[PDB]
């Protein structure tokens, strides 16, 4: 957990513009958050790039956790191996509100966070999932009351971030 280069935005929270794959490499950290769907089919995203990062053996290992487990709910989450990037990785699955899927879950699937005192995380629900990036960071703010660390890949989004919130 030897972060560096992050702005404290709150007494827990703090943010950098960087890949969440290599600050995992650098830091190695106890937790990674995947931003994770029900089937944990890592597609795309932050998901696609972690899993890319461990050569396809996040997907192997999920397609088993589900073949025994079942889907996760929204606003849920499992937490399995984390391979080279870290002790384990929180798959954690935020509401898709692009497909009706109710925005009160965002503060849910955050909750999970604070099963663990550190942990390396993207943003929830942005992008294809459809919520407003500064309402996600606004419902973590709120919710999360462990140490997060946020990597912000979008250079213009982590400075209308850091403007709204620093
Ligand atoms: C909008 C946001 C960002 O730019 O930080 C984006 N993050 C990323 O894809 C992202 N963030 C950090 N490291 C990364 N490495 C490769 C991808 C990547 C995101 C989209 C959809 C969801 Br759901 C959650 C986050």
């Amino acid at each position: 957990n030897s972060f560096s280069g992050y702005l404290k935005l709150t007494d827990n929270v703090y943010i950098k513009n960087a890949d969440i794959v290599e600050e995992a490499k650098k830091v190695k950290p106890t937790v990674v958050v995947n931003a994770a769907n029900v089937y944990l089919k890592h597609g795309g995203g932050v998901a696609g790039a972690l899993n890319k990062a461990t050569n396809n053996a996040m997907q192997v290992e999920s397609d088993d956790y589900i073949a025994t487990n079942g889907p996760l709910k929204v606003g849920g989450s499992c937490v399995l191996s984390g391979h080279n990037l870290a002790k384990h990785c929180l798959h954690v699955v935020g509401p898709n509100v692009n497909k009706g899927e109710d925005i009160q879950l965002l503060k849910s699937a955050y909750e999970n966070f604070n099963q663990h005192e550190v942990l390396l995380a993207p943003l929830l629900s942005a992008g294809i999932f459809g919520a407003d990036p500064i309402h996600s960071l606004r419902v973590c703010v709120d919710t999360v009351r462990t140490n997060v660390y946020l990597a912000v890949f979008d250079k213009n989004l982590y400075d209308k971030l850091v403007s709204s919130f620093l």
